[PDB]
């Protein structure tokens, strides 16, 4: 029941990781530093190392979108796809 369960599976997309991440964060919402601990932090670092580097090349505080975006290229990505 803590964070450290809430981790980048491989069938489980990045939306159910950040849900389970905010589940268990809003489950015992509590640290012996807090304020200086960064729930972001602890999704990157408890995420997949791929992700992490992602995130390490996202920015020290990406947003949401960007997060989830990032995991969504981890592996051979595919969206672009049109012809001028």
């Amino acid at each position: 029941t803590s964070i450290l369960d809430i981790r980048q599976g491989p069938k489980e997309p990045f939306r159910d990781y950040v849900d389970r991440f905010y589940k268990t964060l809003r489950a015992e919402q509590a640290s012996q530093e807090v304020k200086n601990a960064a729930t972001e932090t602890l999704l990157v670092q408890n995420a997949n190392p791929d992700c992490k580097t992602i995130l390490k090349a996202l920015g020290p505080g990406a947003t949401l979108e960007e997060m989830m975006t990032a995991c969504q290229g981890v592996g051979g990505p595919g969206h672009k796809a049109r012809v001028l």
